[PDB]
């Protein structure tokens, strides 16, 4: 479950950090690995080696050492060894060091990022229409690329046996297959050709398939796919509740787009049940569904499905003032006009201090003197925003 990331340098290893962060991952960049331990490993860690212009001897021994310091620690699961993907650097020594510490049969290399322009064909790394070496990154002044080939390039460093997947052949349904039979055959460095992400996601879904777990080596393209196949549990601490009763179109597409989202949690109220006499029994019942969703790291969004819109908005207002009794939350979010002042009103705020706006149509701030104190409280009128408004705001939260 844990992921080493081994960059050569500050980009690549930031680069990496923040894919593996926005998929979802605990991740740290570990400036000495005599500071990692056990504690670290969850569920990143990244080490940059700087040794993009070292001596190959060098950018041997600390890709190694950075590897066998993270297995030290109880380290298991996958390792990428992040490079250029303009083929600058020490590519041979330090994916011959990272294979070897990795103690496997094969590395994968994956070099494209084709949301960046880099893509691999038979074999070699175009740029932007181009060939690597037909481009400026193949003009020094540190580290001059001498082919756009990723096999040239490793066999200045490595002799270590190679063997390429065309795009074609990368492609078929049976990809894990010929990885194994490339690994039994003895073939030590498998180069794969891609030219869009999906590709890189395949590849990894092969690499998922083996009866071990390959080295990883690419640049942002492979370490985007292997952080997306990592399924982290997306958790935040203090998440934002939504309390929304507008039955606008747009709210509903609105709130769909935060239900796709694993870390997201609904709780609705029907507008039938409001007059029955259990209401109060189904009031704390939602009431709970809510301290469970906000206190297991979900974002709850509560929404309903003349005196109509007012017995609801004093409803709304009443569940929300019980589970803030109850409890959190990071921010309250509250559309439209109506729910805000009902809410409001009922929480004991005086006023509302607006400190900005998010989205071009969501006012933020605080509310004053109210019983939810200094938690940001978010209001949105009905029918403004597009599809993506609420995600901006769950996003604002997290960030906090």
């Amino acid at each position: 479950g844990q992921v080493l990331v081994v960059a050569d340098d500050f980009t690549g290893a930031n680069d990496a950090g923040v894919g593996l962060a926005q998929h979802g991952a605990r991740v740290s960049v570990v400036f000495d690995v005599n500071t990692l331990h056990a504690d670290l490993l969850g569920d990143a860690v990244v080490i940059n080696t700087d040794s993009r212009a070292a001596r190959d001897d060098v950018a041997s021994q600390r890709t190694a050492a950075a590897v066998a310091a993270w297995q030290a620690v109880g380290g298991k699961g996958w390792i990428i060894k992040k490079i250029d993907s303009t083929l600058r650097g020490n590519l041979g020594a330090e994916v011959a060091a990272a294979l070897s510490a990795a103690d496997v049969p094969v590395a994968l290399i994956a070099a494209a990022s084709p949301t960046l322009g880099r893509v691999t064909r038979q074999g070699e790394v175009w740029v932007n229409g181009r060939r690597l070496t037909d481009t400026e990154f193949a003009s020094d002044p540190k580290t001059p690329v001498t082919s756009a080939s990723i096999a040239a390039r490793l066999a200045e460093q490595t002799a270590l046996p190679v063997a390429e997947i065309h795009l074609d052949e990368v492609r078929q349904a049976n990809l894990a297959h010929r990885l194994q039979q490339l690994a039994d055959e003895g073939t030590r460095l498998i180069i794969l050709d891609t030219d869009v992400q999906d590709d890189l996601t395949h590849i990894v879904n092969a690499a998922r398939a083996l009866p071990f777990r390959p080295l990883l080596v690419g640049s942002a393209g492979l370490s985007d796919a292997l952080a997306t196949a990592q399924d982290f549990t997306r958790k935040t601490e203090k998440p934002l509740l939504a309390v929304v009763g507008s039955m606008s179109d747009i709210a509903q597409k609105q709130i769909a787009a935060a239900r796709l989202r694993s870390d997201v949690t609904l709780v609705e109220i029907d507008i039938n049940a409001l007059f029955s006499p259990d209401s109060s029994t189904v009031m704390a019942s939602q009431c709970e569904d809510a301290l469970k969703a906000l206190t297991n790291g979900h974002h709850c969004i509560i929404r309903t499905c003349q005196q109509l819109g007012e017995t609801i908005s004093h409803y709304l207002g009443e569940l929300t003032r019980s589970i803030v009794q109850a409890l959190l939350p990071g921010g309250l979010y509250l559309s439209g006009g109506d729910i805000a002042i009902a809410v409001a009103t009922a929480l004991g705020a005086t006023g509302f201090q607006i400190k900005g706006q998010i989205a071009s149509c969501v006012p933020w701030g605080y509310l004053l003197n109210s019983i939810v104190g200094m938690t940001p409280v978010m209001t949105k009128a009905g029918g403004f925003g597009n599809e993506t408004t609420l995600l901006d705001v769950l996003r604002f939260i997290e960030e906090k």
